[PDB]
């Protein structure tokens, strides 16, 4: 029910989550096929066949029989060693990106959860605006009716009210639209949510915005997965290297073999080299190869991984332009944030003494009740939007933190010292 | 011109949905490829060879000369068919999709329909702003030909004036700007089109929001998708079991070679065995291996397919919370629709009767008719907004078909039966 | 600092741009190794392998020392040269995307500095109007001193200031944010920026769309790119046909061999046949192959190549409506921007007008001096929305220029003509 309840719930409800981590899965996975390549290929292998050589030595029939073992074992490549890395550095980025996509749980988490107070609060709002027009309505009627006043008054007023009608409805149906919008990420409905406790508000100032800069430099996760893609390049570079390796290798089997001569032509002078064999083999030995030359294969790959490196080499420092943006953009928002604060603080305290005054005016009477709900209006508009602005500030508070790329539970539960009574949703 | 008829036009004027039907004929083409590996392998490939040995056995010049056919067909393969169901679903994939495109090729074209529909209005009401303004300029300038309000004044009518008319120079604007949208579909120009029958609207109450769901679940084309996405990863799984598949051969080859014999190393007890070569062959038989281990080939892959077909799984899920999101968001908009609808209705009444009362005002002249003209204004513009929500709650009644999955031809003909009137368009 | 030289020094800060230009380089260097394969290929792979014998063969070890380069070289396969002008189109392709970001580079290189300017502007005026406001608040509060109003009133003005503080807040801080948005570009900061010469503004008819219509078929970047899509796929289909080639090729090698028997076995008899061997051989001769009949392979295959074929010509069909909506909408936006800039000039003399008077009612003290600050307000407001009409003018002539699929430094340099005083940005 708590935010960090909310979290904790959410925190298995999330697919895309436990996708990513999954996907992280299928990289470590994928390092030990990464490592397979070196280790021994043991084998096997069989077959029959007849052969029948017409013309020449003609009439000559023989089937043929093997079957065999086949143990492979290449030694000198290190183009698979450098694959391995290249494996290794991809999980290294899955992991980071994995990170990232936790710290988007936690700020969606929190907006989401922040839009249901919102919209109960619009919802009392437009409540009380449709009572107050409503007697308005109700005034003008009778006021028709003792005939003080043309009928366009009171098809105005009518005008209003449906106005108004439509203003509820559109809010009320926000409201489950959030409140789905927080199942989205759950699976789950609420009976109800904590309410803020704006007695307690933390007026905290920024730090100052250079060190916010340097922790920006050391801990983005985007950034940092730009260098691990450029490492990663480089990677690429020396395997484009490889190709010019020698391929030092070593093959080990062992070969049954039958094969039953036939036919006539066998017959007379077999001279027993046409005579029926059992032999069999134990081949073992080194194998090798070196390219020489290859009409420039090796060549073009070279100047293809250099400009695939110069361009993430790119890629990085736009991520750098970024980063830069993005947290002094951020950083500018929470002052922002605060000076609205302030402005609809003040603005409180205004339609506040206004209505005590207008209170006072029904206090002889001067006035109507109508009136003083159309005050009451203003007050209550002017109330949780100013709670608008202090969740924005909130949000922001995430921002700078997402900035940084650190986040954590601990700043949701700091988030949950702020919550208090309980609300009820619909 | 019709809606329906634009619709037929429609039908064959999309690329995207003829290149989607295309992709579609690729996807079962391929099946037959996919069918393809089981068929024999007929093949051919002779050649000539010169050969000349040296060193030790140096000195005996040859020549051989070797031709034969090379008829091949493995038996067991079980990992083919597998592919071939990969392929099959992936059609079924490719299927759903293109209905899914048809469905959006409709409603984009009901869309941009409507929407010309409504420029027109705002276009015309725009006029009447124009010349009411205008005659307001003109009044406003005589009263200060008689020497009475200050210059100050004229220049703000002069500013209403051309303010006016940058607005109706940018609606017509948008005028002729959606009429080339509508083309963008269609690849034609249209000069009318029927205007909205509103004196006979469709009040409709939607029907209970969970047979919707049940509905829309039983047959919503992206959550099917991702069934098959699924089913197509338990493909893959078996896919990766395949690699433990003994692989039965059965090869089938003939030919000859004539090794025409030279050199004077050749000369002295030839033997026959140097004598030139004149032999056929006639080779054929099984072909069979089974790999054994091989480094954790086989294995890494597996783990790959499983964690595949989880994240798939997640996937559908995401896909089920989202639809449910979707159609429940998709009611309410049509709900809201309603009582838009309803309050445009009363404004235009209300509208109405002011200006009528104005009207009288002019009877005995108490006005100007530019006045009567701003009721007017109002007026129209009230009308055709309410217009504009008519077209809301039929494009809410195509997304609610939408979701559904369902949406044909049938729908949009009772929306042609919504339809009335002939109305040029510019 | 003026708008030439920002582009000149950004010309070479972006990554982007840079990037696409090693991708051009990438795509180019690339044609090389599509015409490596042509080439001969020289090779060697020397290897040992000792043997040993049994059942039958039992007791005849060896030991097989055997080297040999190998050259080779294909004569005949059309597919190569086939692949070779795929490669070919491919770099035109890169080539042409690579002109397009050339152009992209512009586009927002003009954009970020206008929005700088406008920044500057509205924060000068939103400034003036916190001073008003202030002194409006000092004379509501020093009415209340003497006790002329209710408090609600002073409340009230209390509320304008904080707003309006609020306003300069962020006005300030969207300025910084610009200018941070013109270093992602520039990688600079800059401390002023030249201001426009609105008194030399011009104001140019279009020319008539039909003409830029015709200009349009010549070259936008973006279709062009599109038939070369659509020829390339037409070289698929070629490539697909190329199955039914016939593959001459001719084998040329030589090597040596030693091969050292071993075993009792070896004793007795040997026939010279049981005795080691420093053998050589030069092999050299024709190699061929063909088909004839594959299961359908070279089939499907057709079809498939087909399908893209279409498909990539309705996409191009699509491109043309693409550029004619975009380039008639262009023309119309620019129309616009002539009639909004009339009107903001009208609004400009008539604001200024009423200032004037204003003034001359405070020359006999009539009014505040604020109330004059008012219309001060009005009047900057007014001045550099004007200001604003005529950026977003300029803006238009470089989107409709782009449209043409022209743009360079010069309309740059045109633009550079509008420039004149210098201007702080902070």
């Amino acid at each position: 029910e708590n935010l960090m309840q909310v979290y904790q719930q959410a925190r298995l409800s999330n697919p895309e989550l436990r996708k990513s981590a999954a996907d992280r899965d299928a990289a470590f996975e994928k390092i030990n096929e990464a490592r397979s390549p070196l280790l021994p290929q043991l084998g096997l292998g069989a077959d029959y066949t007849y052969s029948n050589g017409y013309r020449d030595a003609n009439g000559i029939n023989s089937n043929a029989t093997s079957a065999s073992l086949q143990l492979t074992q290449s030694i000198f490549d290190m183009s698979k060693w450098r694959a391995l890395t290249l494996q290794e550095k991809a999980a290294g980025i899955q992991d980071v990106t994995y990170q990232t996509d936790q710290q988007t749980l936690i700020l969606n988490t929190a907006t989401a959860y922040f839009n249901v107070l919102n919209a109960i609060d619009v919802l009392s709002y437009t409540q009380a605006q449709k009572e107050a027009i409503y007697r308005q309505l109700d005034q003008t009627t009778q006021r028709f009716n003792v005939g003080l006043v043309a009928i366009t008054d009171v098809q105005n007023a009518r005008a209003q009210y449906d106005t108004v009608l439509a203003n509820e409805l559109t809010a009320r149906n926000n409201l489950d639209n959030a409140v789905e919008q927080l199942r989205q990420i759950t699976g789950n409905y609420y009976p109800e949510l904590a309410a803020l406790n704006v007695e307690n508000f933390k007026t905290d100032k920024p730090q100052p915005v250079n060190a916010l800069l340097k922790e920006a430099e050391k801990r983005n996760l985007s950034l940092l997965q730009a260098r691990l893609s450029q490492d990663l390049a480089r990677e690429q570079i020396r395997q484009a290297q490889d190709g010019h390796l020698p391929t030092l290798d070593l093959t080990a089997s062992t070969g049954i073999s039958d094969t039953s001569y036939s036919g006539s032509k066998t017959r007379g002078a077999a001279g027993t080299q046409y005579d029926d064999s059992n032999m069999g083999q134990n081949k073992v030995g080194l194998s090798f190869s070196l390219p020489i030359y290859q009409g420039g294969m090796v060549n073009s790959q070279v100047k293809q991984a250099q400009y695939n490196f110069v361009g993430a080499s790119e890629q990085l420092e736009s991520a750098h332009r970024s980063v830069v943006q993005t947290v002094r953009s951020s950083f500018n928002n929470i002052n922002a944030s605060i000076s609205s604060i302030n402005a609809y603080k003040q603005a409180v305290v205004s339609a506040q003494s206004s209505l005590d005054a207008m209170e006072a005016g029904y206090s002889v009477g001067t006035r109507t009740i109508v009136d003083v709900l159309d005050a009451t209006t203003t007050l209550y508009n002017a109330k949780q939007e100013l709670a608008n602005a202090r969740y924005n500030y909130l949000i922001n508070q995430l921002n700078i933190k997402s900035a940084l790329g650190t986040l954590n539970e601990q700043d949701l539960l700091a988030l949950n010292n702020a919550l208090s009574k309980p609300v009820s949703t619909n």
